[PDB]
């Protein structure tokens, strides 16, 4: 009943983890450049429907996600938000779009996904283009903290449960490096994390884009590992 780790999930299977009432994470694994990585997303109950945050990193993983949701929860996924343009966030959007899910991302994410050759969410989320912006989306708040892991990364807060989903701007406590920094801004990242800390001081659970949830310490730890990576 502990949170599931990379070696416990074969590539292609998806597990769900109950975070709070009406809030789950989803965990899947994928191969990239010859190594296997876990990744997280979020599911938030929206009355008799579900809001999905992020794909399960690939088409077959995302199909498996939908099946796992049907088995474990049994409510329809009606909308999905992708929190940046990388394949661990948008790979699977075409599966979602063929299963009746309306897919959303910021215009910045949509442009970057298109330029990269990744799958492209259908609908643009306006109101998020300046750092510190926040908008409501069903049962969550979407927040743009500034450039961090990527220039487009969004953060999601579930106010009913004080759950902060940091996405790939936030690392797990065991991390020793800042993950895949190919598209990152290591210089701005600590400032962006500080904006998150200031905006969401009552967060009780913090979920990283990859690895184990914890508390607010994940934010400071992230700042620490990024500053040492830049060095
Ligand atoms: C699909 C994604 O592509 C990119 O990001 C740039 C693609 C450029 N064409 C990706 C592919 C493969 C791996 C990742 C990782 C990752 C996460 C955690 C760790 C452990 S640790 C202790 O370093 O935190 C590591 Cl090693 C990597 C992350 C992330 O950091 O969000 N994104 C990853
Ligand atoms: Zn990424
Ligand atoms: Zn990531």
């Amino acid at each position: 009943g502990e949170y599931p780790t990379v070696n416990e999930i074969p590539v292609g299977e998806v597990r769900l983890y109950q975070i709070a009432d009406g809030v789950w994470s989803h965990i899947a694994t994928q191969s990239f450049d010859g190594a296997v990585y876990p990744s997280n997303g979020l599911i938030v109950r929206d009355g008799d429907e579900l809001l999905l945050i992020d794909t399960a990193w690939g088409a077959k993983n995302t199909a498996a996600l939908l099946a796992e949701i049907e088995k474990q929860i049994g409510l329809p996924v009606t909308r999905a938000v992708s929190t940046h343009f990388h394949d661990d966030r948008v790979g699977g959007v075409d599966v979602l779009r063929a299963a009746g899910v309306a897919t959303y991302a910021s215009p910045s994410t949509r442009r970057l996904a298109e330029a990269e050759g990744n799958e492209i969410p259908t609908h643009s989320l306006e109101g998020l283009s300046s750092s510190g912006d926040a908008v409501r989306f069903g049962p969550v708040e979407l927040f743009y903290p500034g450039a961090a892991h990527s220039t487009d990364n969004l953060v999601v807060y579930v106010p009913s449960a004080n759950v902060l989903y940091g996405g790939c701007a936030v690392h797990e406590l065991s991390s020793t490096s800042a993950g895949n920094v190919a598209d990152a801004d290591l210089a701005e990242w600590p400032t962006s994390v500080e904006r998150i800390q200031k905006h969401y001081p009552e967060a009780e659970v913090v979920i990283p884009g990859h690895g184990l949830p914890g508390g607010l310490d994940l934010l400071q730890h992230t700042a620490n590992v990024v500053k040492a990576h830049k060095n």
